[PDB]
């Protein structure tokens, strides 16, 4: 019944390859989001300039 | 009447080949039983595992 011990090791592996990964589709998003942040930044200038001029 | 002595030896043999065997149909049983014991033993594992898991 080391087999159990085995099947234990199996069992603990059994419920070890499921739901043990939080928030990574969450995390990639941030950067994937933040990528979008990277772009309109330059627009701020003429926006300011417009506000600056006007 | 050594014949008696003979028939004695006969007589003691007479009631010697009857009822002088205890419990052997009793004994074989144990093993014959115990044979049955030998089998479900392995079931205990998943039984445990089930209890172990759950």
């Amino acid at each position: 019944f080391t087999l159990i011990e085995l099947m234990i090791v199996i069992a603990i592996v059994g419920i070890l390859a499921a739901v043990a990964l939080p928030a990574y589709q969450d995390y990639t998003a941030r950067a994937q989001v933040s990528e979008a942040i990277l772009l309109a930044e330059g627009q701020k200038s003429a926006v300011t300039e417009y506000y600056l001029n006007h």
